[PDB]
């Protein structure tokens, strides 16, 4: 197994997957680490049991899906893919807003809040989770305006959207 956490790329107290070489800090894995198979492996198993699950889907259909166990897992995995990027640090904890010329967002949002919401089964459809995630980056874009720091929101949103399209097998388009 790997000697660093798959998510944050640091050593430490690591838990090793039994069905692949990946390792995780306890609370870097999502869900928190409970033989044992990691979320990458569990996601692969879903695909292997239903090959047609990889055919293209419409985003509008995906968003309306109820959060049954497989969709819950896929959202957990998508959230984890965002934390895998080091730039997720800017969006992980609760933000505060005091900048000349700007007003904070009406509904603040951050990755650890989405993590807690998933853990507490607060989302009944995929749409709820995706709306909160997109809100993180939209809030950031609106607040920082013309500061070059706005680009961090564009960058991390791109990671979210690419992984959303992959994990939920969104139909490819030009
Ligand atoms: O962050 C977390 N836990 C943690 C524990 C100890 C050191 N660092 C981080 C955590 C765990 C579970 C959930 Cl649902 C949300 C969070 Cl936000
Ligand atoms: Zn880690
Ligand atoms: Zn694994």
């Amino acid at each position: 197994n790997s000697n660093i956490c798959e998510v944050c790329n640091k050593w430490g107290r690591l838990f090793c997957c039994d069905t692949c070489p990946r390792s995780f800090h306890e609370h870097c894995h999502i869900p928190s680490v409970e033989p044992w198979s990691c979320i990458f492996c569990r996601i692969k198993t879903i695909q292997e049991r239903c090959p047609e699950s990889q055919s293209g889907h419409q985003e509008s259909e995906v968003l309306m899906r109820q959060m049954l166990p497989e969709e819950q897992l896929k959202c957990e995995f998508l959230l984890l893919k965002v934390y895998c990027d080091s730039k997720s640090c800017f969006f992980a904890s609760e933000p505060y807003y005091n900048r000349e010329g700007s007003q904070g967002p009406q509904k603040p949002m951050w990755l650890n809040k989405v993590k807690t919401s998933l853990n507490e089964q607060m989302y009944t459809r995929v749409e709820g989770f995706v709306q909160d995630m997109r809100l993180i980056f939209h809030n950031h874009k609106e607040f920082y305006r013309e500061d070059k720091f706005t680009r961090l929101g564009i960058q991390v949103q791109d990671i979210f959207e690419k992984n959303f399209r992959n994990i939920f097998a969104i139909q490819e388009t030009s």
